[PDB]
């Protein structure tokens, strides 16, 4: 008949690119963000890991290598072999979110898989010691490390845990993550 | 002046088919699912049942008949004396529910009466024995047994209890309210 | 590239209008109402008050005078010496909310500042002595006595404490403001 209200299509282009992680020594999620190979997760999660396990949605999967991580905003990088194409995390760095904007939260924990809950941005703004973005989608263990994407897809946010969820805004995260591959 | 985003559409055409289950020995939510009269619940409402009570929302008062139930799917299929015109929930059998959709969870709580509630189809998929529908609506009691649409009214599920929701595929349901007709 | 699914125009007319409220005694939100510069929010906020301040998002400090409250409603209104321009809630008489309607809510904690939540109207009809309006838009201590307005940014209601959320209709509310400037 006709078209129900949905943000799938966010879903079909940010979601593919949201990974599970894994410690097979003898769990939480992360997001590819380049074809180099390079994944987004937290630390709380890869944390005394002895073999990093990355699962794609497509059925591929990987052993990560720990470029880095940084205590202050809990976030860690990732490093995959990437091989003949990778689904990444879709980008804009020319986007500017505004509150109230609706946003996606993706993450797959290990109960369920892949879950996709919906909120809005809430607030933004700095609050710790040198910016964090607020929203009332659901942030738990289960997708912490997870993308959350606005409704075209574009990357808002990599959820964290700093009725209230919290996510480290993706122009601060690209940040983070770029001074990480530094290698002393 | 202008027009809010709303989604009341969907509530016009499918809140009047949700309905008020009552026990009156000496309360859940149900689903009027044809114009017979099959009006579809949760066996833990319906259990050690003496006399069933629907009631919908335009004022009219039955005494239900257990049909049958299911404990596996904890679904319950009730049957009242269907007189001039029901009001039934939407069906479309040939609409895929796709995750991201916006869908509005709907049940009479013996508290408020009847609550929507708004949330997205968060997961699909297998998870049991033999098929689910996870969604980030809210989901209790107070709207157990009751309907899941989409924003176009279409029933996507039965609010069961299996931050996250669940439903059973409006797909299966229909199949479970079909083989429990069956009077060996 | 294209426009992201958003509340935030309702967010920057409305917003702007929602207030913090402390008591410098030696907390809570409110809602400036017109340009004759009264306030309204929560008794249990004011209560036992010393000195009421109220905070606008621009950058303005003032003093609040206490007009009157009610405890049947949990109400009170404010006045504060409006200057040069005052930032208020759009409101629509006219309006007739209906069940479904997108609506936000607004307040202040005094822990993360202004936040806007995002959820439906669920119910409304009347429930105590004498009217309310049920949301699943988060409402706890954080937002009370704050905005609750539609898509268009048009005043719903004010957040009460009466996974379900409350409001004072804006009709109510309105009346009960009116009274409370009563001075016999």
């Amino acid at each position: 008949d006709e078209t129900p209200a949905s943000y799938n299509l966010a879903v079909r282009r940010a979601a593919p690119a949201v990974v599970n992680v894994y410690n097979r020594g003898l769990l939480g999620s992360g997001v590819i963000m380049d074809q180099r190979g390079y994944i987004i997760t937290n630390k709380h999660v890869i944390n005394d890991a002895d073999q990093i396990i990355v699962a794609l949605q497509d059925g591929r999967v990987f052993e990560a290598l720990l470029v880095g991580s940084d205590s202050l905003t809990d976030l860690a990088v990732l490093k995959i072999n990437a091989t003949g194409g990778l689904p990444t995390i879709p980008i804009n760095a020319r986007r500017v979110p505004h509150i109230g904007d609706v946003v996606l939260a993706i993450g797959n924990p290990y109960n369920l898989g892949q879950t996709i809950t919906q909120g809005i941005i809430s607030a933004t703004g700095r609050i710790g010691l040198n910016n964090f973005l607020a929203t009332d989608a659901s942030i738990n263990h289960g997708n912490s490390g997870g993308a959350l994407v606005n409704s075209l897809g574009e990357l808002m946010g990599i959820n964290t845990l700093s009725g209230i969820g919290f996510a480290i805004p993706f122009q601060l995260a690209t940040k983070i993550m770029d001074k990480l591959i530094r290698d002393g």
